[PDB]
């Protein structure tokens, strides 16, 4: 249950990001290893010592599941069993669930930086609820 004028602001925030998913994504990215640098090791070439993902289509990746949640905003249970198969891959690796509160500032980071003063608080709190309804479908495997 998000409202049109809030699934708006998703949409068209989300239409400004989509521009350029991988320059967005590396931000996004930047922000996390900032935040919990011990995350680098799980992609390849992120350790200092060398099946383990790649790093820019990993970014691919993850913009293509926002764009399944933007897609469905006013209703996510359609995704529900993907996400909770999705939360039970990252557990398995070693992405604990404490993890997602990281990805979710570093997600508002880099909405931040693509809008400006687009990013308005209304944007903000709707992309929050919509974050933590993606998380509660993802932590049913975490
Ligand atoms: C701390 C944050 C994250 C880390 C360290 C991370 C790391 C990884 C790793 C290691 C894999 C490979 C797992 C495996 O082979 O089973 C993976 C796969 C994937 N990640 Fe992430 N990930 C993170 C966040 C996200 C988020 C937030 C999304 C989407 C919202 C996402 C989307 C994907 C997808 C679609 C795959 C492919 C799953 C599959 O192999 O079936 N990732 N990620």
């Amino acid at each position: 249950h998000m409202e049109r004028p809030e699934s708006e602001l998703i949409r068209q925030s989300w239409r400004v990001v989509s521009r350029s998913p991988l320059e967005h994504g590396t931000v996004l990215f930047a922000r996390l290893f900032a935040l919990e640098p011990s995350l680098l090791p799980l992609f390849q070439g992120g350790g200092q010592f060398s099946s383990s993902p790649e790093f820019l289509d990993h970014i691919r990746k993850v913009m293509l599941v926002i764009d399944a949640a933007v897609t469905n905003v006013e209703d996510l249970s359609s995704l529900e069993e993907y996400l909770t198969s999705l939360g039970r891959k990252h557990r398995a690796v070693g992405v604990r669930l404490s993890s997602a509160s990281t990805v979710g500032e570093s997600l508002l980071y880099m909405l931040e930086k693509s809008l400006g003063p687009d990013f308005t608080p209304a944007t903000r709190t709707a992309w929050s609820r919509l974050y933590g309804a993606v998380v509660q479908a993802m932590s049913r495997g975490w």
